């Protein structure tokens, strides 16, 4: 009802899945409903890159041209003459949601098709990577390309960051980057109590899609993995971040 209330208030569709790793307690609402993943895919992409290379390989300097720049290149646009290391690219991608950075990384792993194979490998038969950025943001209802589910996103995020798809030191790199994200202050971070550390990755796409996936650490205890996906019934519809913050509060209460 609390979740229904939010859909009413914001005129949006909500997709939620939360798992308490400490008790295996779960919170779900439209858990298996498909939504464009948007930029949330950036986190899964780095997970794959990390698996593919050694910490040292990350120091490889990548040279690019103005031709590699897309619509949003906050960091990337400033280093076209010098090039950027894989490590630096991953930083740009996760912390600033740099689009060119995402594309550069994707190219390094073999493209969307390669990424897909790797996700399948980890046991994720839901996530559907197919395009580069920003076109991946263009999804119409019914379409399945560049989509996923709340349950699938948390399952996959958890695999790479908390489980055995990556060794400890690589897991650490990923978590640090995510913890220091600069784009999610008004989302999941806003619906969490004072003192709890958050690692998150946001996304925004067509049909007023607004997403946030994270891992939350209580003062003392095992982390909580959560996905909050949302969409609206109009192509040019805008989104309201308050939806995410409020939905988060409901989850905490439901788990607390």
């Amino acid at each position: 009802d609390d979740f229904a209330k939010l859909e009413e208030q914001f005129d949006a569709k909500l997709g939620i899945f939360a798992l308490d790793t400490g008790t295996n307690r779960t919170v779900a609402y439209r858990p298996d409903e498909r939504f464009a993943f948007a930029s949330t895919i950036k986190a899964l992409t780095v997970g794959v890159l990390l698996q593919q290379k050694s910490i040292e390989d990350l120091n490889q300097r990548i040279t690019y041209t103005r031709d590699d720049l897309v619509n949003y290149n906050p960091i990337t646009e400033k280093h076209v003459d010098t090039g950027m290391t894989l490590k630096e690219l991953a930083d740009a991608s996760l912390r600033y949601s740099d689009n060119a950075a995402q594309n550069l990384i994707l190219k390094q792993i073999g493209g969307p098709e390669s990424l897909k194979k790797e996700l399948r490998k980890i046991g994720d038969e839901v996530t559907n990577p197919e395009r580069f950025a920003p076109e991946l943001n263009e999804v119409n209802p019914g379409e399945t390309q560049d989509t996923s589910t709340a349950r699938a996103l948390v399952t996959s995020l958890r695999a790479f960051a908390l489980e055995d798809k990556l060794p400890s030191e690589k897991r650490e790199l990923l978590i640090d980057w995510m913890k220091r994200n600069t784009t999610g202050d008004a989302l999941i971070r806003a619906g969490v109590p004072d003192g709890w550390e958050v690692a998150d990755k946001t996304g925004a796409a067509s049909y007023g899609t607004r997403n946030d996936i994270a891992i939350i650490w209580p003062p003392k205890g095992d982390p909580v993995v959560l996905a909050v996906l949302s969409s609206r019934d109009k192509k040019d519809a805008k989104y309201d971040d308050k939806l995410i913050a409020e939905a988060t509060k409901v989850v905490m209460k439901a788990l607390n």
